[PDB]
């Protein structure tokens, strides 16, 4: 599994559950493709997103549907999603993007591993 | 000043200065349109980059050009550059302050949101 | 001003008002002396603890009353109170800006040493 | 495992290794008294701290000696460590406590499951 998405909820303390979560590929003509997605587990996890042989190197773009989230819990948030921007690299690489939410305020990190 | 941007450096304890910042508004056909953009000052600040006419309802994003930064440091970072999206004045105009915190790997933002 | 307090509200998006803050000093015995407190303003920010004189070299204690402040709002947070210690003045006097972002269940704290 | 310990390092985008955590129970005279201790593993991780039966209601405090871990790094920090002080209740728990760590910053978070 070389690319991990873990959410949480800074209010409730604990995983955010059933987020939806797109990731895109940057194309040659600056466009964002469509490279994968999913919802967030149980344990606000989400797994299988792609494989190593899929998962080459290049600009992508995982984009967290937060708004969604807070509106289900009936809270008003401030951002229309989270987006984190990154290059994937040859040169670690097991990728975990986790991002912690508020209803205006988020962070996100990116724990790179052997 | 409607929108405004502070930007703090984690590693070194410190106003992050000459960050570049990029302001997209989303037009009518669902593109990216260029509103404005600066560069945070000696304060980490950014100020002046719209008014309080031109800045009308709509979604917009806000690029932080992390990489840029980091990288005029001999640091190489995760990040491309921190995205924050958000609906403005939709209940009418509002003061926005978009506040980042920058570390190599990990980046958190939140808005300051006041009724003037 | 040689120590000062910026506190936010991650879940409002506003400053966090009338948070308690107490400063504490480690002592020649190894006790926490008390050594300034106050409450934030409508700004969510803390002036005047200390003065430079009074602020000499040591190791600080700043203790940001945040279970008292969710609780004043019908919260029933995690932490009981964030905890910043940190060595002041040790290579000269310095500026120091305590910064902290709140939510329930988690907080950031950074801080911003400036060379006067 | 009623209590966890995560530490990750924003610099690198890792697991914070070798860190020493100690955790402390707040006693009737409101002093601090030496509860569990030890260092993160490979994965920035600190398991078995504690059991069920130890771990009563009660204020606890999770300090991270986060200032010897820039040290050995070669990096000047800001804190003498990362304080966590919250109240264990029995009305979920497990109970995570994450940190990420920077030379002058840190947040944490619980995460409180069942
Ligand atoms: O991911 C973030 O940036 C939010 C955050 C803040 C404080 C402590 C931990 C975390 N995130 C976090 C958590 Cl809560 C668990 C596993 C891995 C990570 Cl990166
Ligand atoms: O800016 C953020 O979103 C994160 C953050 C974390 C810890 C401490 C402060 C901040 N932000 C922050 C900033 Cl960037 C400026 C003034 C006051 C504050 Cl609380």
């Amino acid at each position: 599994c070389p690319l991990m998405v873990k959410v949480l909820d800074a209010v409730r303390g604990s995983p955010a559950i059933n987020v939806a979560v797109h990731v895109f590929r940057k194309a040659a003509d600056d466009t964002w493709e469509p490279f994968a997605s999913g919802k967030t587990s149980e344990s606000g996890e989400l797994h299988g997103l792609t494989t190593e042989e899929e998962f080459v190197e290049g600009i992508y773009k995982v984009e967290i549907d937060t708004k969604s989230y807070w509106k289900a819990l009936g809270i008003s948030p401030f951002h229309e999603h989270a987006e984190v921007v990154f290059t994937a690299n040859d040169s670690p690489r097991r990728y975990t993007i986790a991002a912690l939410l508020s209803p205006y305020s988020y962070s996100t990190t990116a724990v790179v591993t052997n």
